[PDB]
């Protein structure tokens, strides 16, 4: 644009947050379908990050204002630097200001001895709305390349174009029951929760992680959740969640629903999505839009979302990129 200043986005800095979030929600007028972003949610987003996981932000300054903004999320102990955020003023764009943003993002993964920089591009599903071609030409111009995994599909339901619970939740299977809990997940499931990521000597664990719930609290989110529980072994033989914002009282967020692998086949996903959504719709009433996003060879889960109502709108594409030389 001219001279660009880059000054660290620090959280007490009020008037450079207020910037970046007035950026955000114009740039959100003419972005991908989504909900406008929330200033709880976003100012938490810097003061509480996700586990093991340090942040680098940054806004960029022409002539005194903020017209871009860099966040990478620096994964503790791995080579890998993820673009969080590259965003450009709508109305700079084509200046050479994301790309200056881009050589920033490459001099910061090299700062921090991250030899890659990867990111989530949003483009075209082949059935899909068609979508701005720019992110992808962009990414592609900055040299990175997709990476050959399975691109995530992102869906949509609108609760005012299909109601999935017209014909109420189906029964829970014999020798299953239906279990229930808000943002924080009692001691009980919270072992058998990280044990649904399904020999013997082993150096790896995984774990329940609060700090995650920790950082959605910081962040105003609240979440819904529901499990399935096998009653002749007491292992959760399923379970689902749904993230809900302050902002925005009619977006959700439905996240990840998994199945325990000894108990597929009794129609556990349909169940429990079912549940939870009526769980979220009775305390959430003005919810009427929920998104949710699978990897795109997932047709399990794709089955059960579409079934739902669920409708594929925009993809998720993984790109990545050489940090160096210098
Ligand atoms: C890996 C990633 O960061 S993907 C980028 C993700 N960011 C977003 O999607 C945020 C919303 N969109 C944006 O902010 C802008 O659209 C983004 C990121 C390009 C910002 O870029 P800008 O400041 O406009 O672009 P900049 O001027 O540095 O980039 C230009 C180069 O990328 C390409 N390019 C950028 N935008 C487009 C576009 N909309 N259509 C086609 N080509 C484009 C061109 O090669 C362009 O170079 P130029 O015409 O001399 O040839």
């Amino acid at each position: 644009a001219g001279e660009l200043e880059f000054v660290p986005l620090a959280a007490n800095d009020d008037e450079t947050v207020g910037q970046w979030l007035d950026l955000m929600a114009l740039a959100a007028e003419t972005g991908p379908r989504a909900a406008p972003p929330c200033n709880v949610d976003m100012v938490g987003s810097l003061r509480f990050a996700p586990p093991a996981t340090a942040l680098d932000d940054w806004v960029v300054r022409s002539g005194g204002r903020v017209v871009g903004a860099l966040r990478l999320a620096l994964p503790d102990g791995a080579p890998t630097a993820r673009v969080d955020q590259l965003l450009v003023h709508p109305g700079r764009r084509r200046r050479g200001i994301g790309r200056a943003l881009w050589a920033h993002a490459r001099e910061l993964a090299r700062k921090h001895d991250r030899t890659t920089l990867t990111a989530t591009v949003v483009e075209s599903l082949p059935s899909g709305p068609a979508q701005d071609p720019g992110p992808a030409a962009f990414a592609a111009a900055m040299g990175a390349h997709r990476s050959d995994i399975p691109a995530g599909t992102h869906q949509w339901l609108d609760l005012d174009r299909h109601d999935p619970l017209a014909d109420g939740v189906p029964a829970v299977p014999a020798g299953y029951s239906l279990v229930t809990w808000g943002t924080i997940t009692p001691d009980e499931y919270a072992v058998p929760v990280s044990e649904l990521e399904l020999r013997a000597a082993q150096e790896v664990r995984t774990s329940y992680a609060r700090q995650f719930e920790t950082m959605r609290v910081g962040r105003g989110r609240r979440a819904y959740h529901t499990g399935a529980v096998h009653d002749a072994t007491g292992a959760l033989a399923g379970y689902t969640s749904v993230s809900k914002t302050t902002g925005n009282p009619a977006y959700a967020l439905q996240g990840m629903t998994v199945v325990h692998r000894e108990h597929r086949g009794h129609a556990l996903g349909t169940l429990l999505k079912l549940a939870n959504l009526e769980y979220v719709l009775r305390h959430e009433p003005e919810v009427r839009l929920v998104e949710t996003a699978n990897a795109e060879d997932n047709h399990p889960m794709i089955a059960v979302n579409a079934a739902l109502g669920f409708e594929p709108y925009d993809r998720w594409v993984f790109w990545t990129a050489e940090a160096g030389p210098s």
